[PDB]
């Protein structure tokens, strides 16, 4: 059975994130990792998802694209479905079996959280949270965290960590220091002459190393201890991690599914009739959605699907190569139709289909191999599948 | 067999591009001595990747451009670092898809370089992203300085960074490379913009030997419009183990130089000058030297990142030094006066041997404090002394 973990980071931190995830996975099978992000490319998710699945888990691309949306942590209950989830920062390393941490009862607590810097900071450290997702959702904790941040964000040193403290004061149980061992405090410890911090044993290795502060181990120069450990995981090939688990008979089939069809549309509108439904309904079809300008969030968010490539600011000749490379044109876009498409559809004799509300006004029913009901799009799903061999 | 010289140039921010480019090269070509011109790539990366290149009969050379004698123009300094008579320069925004022997073995004669044309002929001159360089002649004819002087003169009235200058100076003096050895597939947006339709009829089966993803439209961005996006990602996401296992099956497998340290040495400095530290690091690869300061460090010291066996710790603090001193075998009191008390306090307290050069002793705590004072003019004695503390 699957244990739920969540990270949040943009593509600029993909090296840290991937590493955090590598360490985690090294020592823990059956992980359903949810990754909140905005800009991480989809080829990365396709490949890493294969590995997670092979270890009896999964990888969920949670796109924070839309006006309703770094304070990504806040949105955890909007994406995560299980009752309990572990949030983890990306500037950190997992050194062993986290069973205890996973299997811990929160009771009526909103979350479990370790103290800031071994007792030196106020409150708890936000970098490891065993979260009661059921209660975060069913108590509207997301919107509460949002509204608390509008009301006073300046009056609070330390970002969303201070806000999570300010809301959950005395409403959290507490994790031991080794499940969020803030080795990155070293520079601050040394700064404030906290001599006994350097006396804490680093053998055996703490279960979670959290390299807080600006003094990061992956930088050129770092003064903090355990710099060498981050690099062990960062430079570890995924095949090392996997062969460990395929040595101890923990091996599952992936879903590296290949496409049985290549579909394309060119749009000059945010609205592409049933594109989301068609995407989820046809995993085996790569949809190519092209534009000549910037795209609105409703389309950019299609990055969440493994099987949809989106092309903002393309050009006619690039569209043309896609049409050549395609099996089927889907005439789904609403407002102004762009002529270049019909041109290329005729030119390379490409079949075309549409919905009753997305047909061209300045065109005729022989141009379409079928016109399908936009309120019964499963009929379009069956039509599309009929072009597969 | 023997090694073919290759040089990349790029900073840490592009490490994902650099490493991918190096994976696609190594996937298809064994026995590569790779040089890499940079200022901020951490040593742990080099250490690990070096192991791989060597296992394939090659090597990886950290070419650190730290010091006022030197990054957008890193190419210029190729003939200061590279020692072979011929070297292949490569941009890091690119993929190698096969055997490059025809390129490596090409005779330049008296040509200073070989290059492919810019954008299939669309642009003026050659593209600077793949260069078969006559390094012997670049060195022997002071090309680095002329490139710097032609950049000093008329930098303001040229447009392509240092490709302009490269083309300005070598105009009518290079042999040509076929397009497939610098296939600028990244020109696709540009070729679509200016309606160069025939660009798009150039067949991409079989795959060009060198794909070069020029322009702001990169295949590794969230979105891009250019073709052959898939192939960059095929390499980026490939484990090094696949590359190595492919070679081992074709009987190409060399042992690595995995040196393991026999001693740990430390110094705290308040100056740029740490007596013989370069000499010492070179003579003593089996010794891990740790050089610490409480402030920024000068380039002479930051440059020590070139050695695989020296860690350098700018902006450290007393309690951090304390922990390095605890873990270490020997204190080398090499800094050039303005001795910081902390070192001597930690040295006594944890009962650490401490040696020095004749020109680098404290004036205060006299010659019983040092287990040996060695000659600064005969530093081979300090070397032999350091090894006598090994086990
Ligand atoms: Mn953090
Ligand atoms: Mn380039």
């Amino acid at each position: 059975t699957k244990r739920a973990v969540v990270f949040a980071g943009d593509y600029a931190y993909i090296r840290q994130i991937e590493t955090a995830m590598k360490s985690l996975c090294r020592h823990n099978s059956h992980l359903k990792i949810y990754l909140l992000n905005q800009d991480i490319p989809q080829e990365w998710f396709s490949q890493i998802r294969i590995y997670l699945q092979e270890m009896g888990g999964d990888l969920i691309d949670c796109k924070l694209i839309g006006s309703q949306f770094t304070f990504a942590r806040y949105f955890i209950p909007d994406f995560v479905t299980e009752d309990k989830v572990l949030y983890l920062d990306s500037d950190l390393i997992v050194t062993g079996d986290l069973t205890d941490l996973f299997e811990l009862d929160l009771g009526e607590n909103y979350l479990a959280a370790a103290r800031s810097c071994f007792g030196a900071g106020v409150g708890f450290n936000a970098g490891v949270l065993l979260i009661n997702n059921k209660k975060w959702g069913s108590e509207t904790i997301r919107q509460k965290l949002i509204d608390l941040t509008e009301k006073e964000h300046e009056n609070v040193e330390e970002g969303d960590q201070s806000i999570l403290n300010m809301l959950f004061k005395d409403q959290y149980s507490s994790l031991e220091d080794q499940y969020n061992f803030q080795i990155g405090y070293d520079y601050g410890a040394a700064t404030f002459k906290h001599q006994f911090i350097f006396d804490i044993p680093l053998e055996p290795l703490p279960l979670i190393l959290h390299y807080i502060s600006q003094d990061k181990p992956w930088n050129q120069f770092s003064v903090g201890r355990l710099r060498e450990v981050w690099w062990e995981y960062s430079l570890m090939d995924w095949s090392v991690i996997l062969n460990e688990w395929f040595s101890k008979s923990v091996k599952y089939p992936s879903k590296s599914q290949i496409f049985k069809l290549q579909c394309v549309n060119l749009t000059n509108s945010w609205c592409v009739e049933k594109i989301d439904y068609l995407a989820e309904q046809l995993p085996e079809v790569h949809f190519h959605i092209v534009a000549y300008t910037n795209m609105a969030n409703e389309l950019l968010a299609l990055t969440r699907f493994p099987n949809v490539t989106v092309y903002p600011n393309s050009l006619p000749m690039l569209l043309e190569q896609i049409v050549i490379a395609s099996d089927l044109y889907l005439d789904l876009n609403h407002d102004r139709k762009l002529e270049d498409a019909y041109e290329f559809v005729l030119k390379y004799k490409k079949p075309m289909i549409a919905f009753d509300n997305t047909c061209s006004e300045n065109l005729s029913e022989i141009s379409y191999e079928g016109i399908y009901p936009s309120s019964i799009p499963k009929k379009m799903v069956a039509a599309i599948r009929s072009y597969m061999r």
